[PDB]
């Protein structure tokens, strides 16, 4: 919307459209936590609170009116900046196919941990708690490829003492995944026609369900690019976004010690 | 709503419409605050916070990306309960048409003190501050009946240097009001044609406009009445409701000294 | 219209619609010469002079052809200028319901004292005559209640011996108006149904009839707001009017001493 100053920047339509694809790609293999949440509809640019259901009670003990308080969760919003260069810019109306973009890759990397460093770790100072903090659900393993299929086998029997069911999923690390690549017929048909996923983001093995409504994020506005001001011979853009995260069902999830 | 368990007590229709009545009747007079400021609409039971549009920065100095989070109000909710009497309920069956319900006075007087201190003197565990602790808008005046006149049109020529107008209204303490009783043609045309408030709230006068738009209470739930438990040969009962409040332009009231 | 540069102004809609309201309602408290007196309508941003009606005879006295120069007036054309705050301005957009413009305010007040010096006292550089110059149109009056009314009855027969008729007014300096306050429904109905207008601007009272056609006010363009150029964090902005003045019939004033 209005917000984005981008009518105010010299650029034409095709450098604008040009600037929007390189990010739209990178963002959508880099981004490793989305790919099995849920995802709460956007509610817009002045959202700022979500509600938690209870009551803190503050009155003392012998009182005719008593009192208290509500609770709830404070959202986040980021704010990251990078320059171009408009000579090198002004090439694509006389026809150059590859203009040099170096700047706006190394940013889109760097907002892109920040987000899956609090989907698994949580921050501390929100009030948020992340996916490998919850040490109650936990099975020992070994370092053998018939261990693997032993654990997949045994973890499955816990499931079953709670009515959890669903399609279920194995994330790994990478590095281990390569001492186990004899068997992957197996492991797809054992977990009854599962899917993997490699990610260099962890260091060892968990195993959830996905039936749905268990683990959930919140969103207020998604990710933009935006205006800022005119330099000597450069210009200077900005990403911003706003959200939380939320575990409601820890009886889903399962970790692999190793 | 069904959150109030009323179909769950024993009594009947004419009971349960004899006891609101009652009730409603000295809300009416005895709600001093609710007279000149504005209501914002009801919510529902589950609205817990009301946004403030600022971001305080956490983040470090030099660092790629900057972070920070979102204010807001949280609104408060409170409870009182008692108790009545059987066989002398059910007398109005038998045709009796004055029966005797003491206990639910008490407690409606006790709970409407409790909302005038909160717009008078604020609660400072919230972060809500009321309207006597604005100390730079005051004018001294003295106690004789031409000072009263004196200071009302010295009052007027200072809503003139800004841009403010609308009607205007004295809010004044009731054993003050008692020896200025020989001029009361003069103040209400002196004011342009006001009204005038007595109350046993204060202890000195204030000035306010009434143009719309200064002074907001926002309401989640109105009061009501519900059902707890049933005892002996007595039944138990009780009041609730969830509130805030705030000024928003000081620069529509002026406090009179004396 | 286009020669105010404002679509080159980095703002939004809602952020121009909100410094006009704030500004037009200052201006209507403050311009107190506009209570009584005509306004000529606008022109345009190209007119530059009005005419006199007279010649002025430049030539010798015995010559065959004789010639000399027409008379005009012209006109006074202003400009002052502000600054504003980017980052404060843009919580309007996250929800902030009062945001700081105190730069504005300022501003507004000191232009409105430059019109009424010039209406009250002339200008001496331009041509322009005043009303408190007229020094053949006077009486002297007292210090005391009734001489207030008698001076008044004393004025209307001098408006008598001429044509002159009409509503008339009072125009009264405010504290000299504290003393006379318990005279007040007496002097509206021995006025005739008049009107009373209070003012720091003056140190004595006169009175003026209100047929219509004896002070006028040319007017250019009307005042506006325009943009100017941008600074590291901050705006910059003006306002600018253009006009003149004149009075016609000297038989509708008069002065009283005190
Ligand atoms: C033939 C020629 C073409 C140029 N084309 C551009 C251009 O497309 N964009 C640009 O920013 N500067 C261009 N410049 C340079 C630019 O005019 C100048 O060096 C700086 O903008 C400072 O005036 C060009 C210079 C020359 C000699
Ligand atoms: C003639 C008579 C009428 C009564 N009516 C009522 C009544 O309307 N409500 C009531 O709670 N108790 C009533 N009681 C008393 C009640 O039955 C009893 O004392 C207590 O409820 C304990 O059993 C009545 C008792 C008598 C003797
Ligand atoms: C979270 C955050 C939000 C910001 N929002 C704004 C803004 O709305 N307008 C603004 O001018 N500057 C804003 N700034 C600051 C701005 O990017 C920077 O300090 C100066 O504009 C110089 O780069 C913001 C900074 C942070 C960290």
């Amino acid at each position: 919307m209005e917000f984005l100053k981008r009518s105010f920047a010299p650029l034409t339509e095709k450098q604008w459209q040009e600037i929007d694809n390189r990010a739209r790609e990178i963002f959508k293999t880099q981004l490793y936590g989305r790919k099995f949440v849920d995802v709460e509809g956007p509610y817009g640019w002045e959202y700022a609170a979500h509600p938690l259901g209870e009551v803190e009670v503050l009155s003392d003990e012998n009182e005719v009116v008593k009192w208290g308080l509500r609770k709830s969760l404070p959202l986040i919003e980021l704010r990251a900046t990078f320059t171009l260069d408009l000579w090198e810019l002004d090439n694509l109306e006389r026809g150059k196919p590859n203009v040099d973009l170096s700047s706006l890759e190394e940013t889109v990397r760097k907002v892109a941990e920040f987000e899956d460093e609090v989907i698994f770790r949580g921050c501390e100072k929100s009030g948020v708690k992340g996916l490998l903090s919850f040490e109650e659900r936990k099975i020992e393993c070994g370092s053998t490829p018939k261990d693997l299929l032993e654990a997949i086998v045994r973890a499955l029997s816990i499931f079953s003492k709670d009515g959890i069911e669903g399609p279920y999923t194995l994330v790994i690390n990478t590095d281990r995944w390569i001492n186990f690549l004899k068997e992957e017929k197996r492991v797809e048909e054992c977990l009854r026609g599962g899917k993997i996923i490699t990610t260099p983001r962890i260091e060892d093995a968990l195993v959830v369900s996905e039936r749905g409504g268990d683990f959930k994020l919140i969103l207020g506005q998604d990710l933009s690019i935006g205006y800022e001001d005119r330099e000597k011979d450069a210009v200077r853009l900005f990403i911003t976004e706003t959200f939380t995260f939320q575990v409601v069902n820890p009886e889903a999830l399962i970790l692999l010690k190793f």
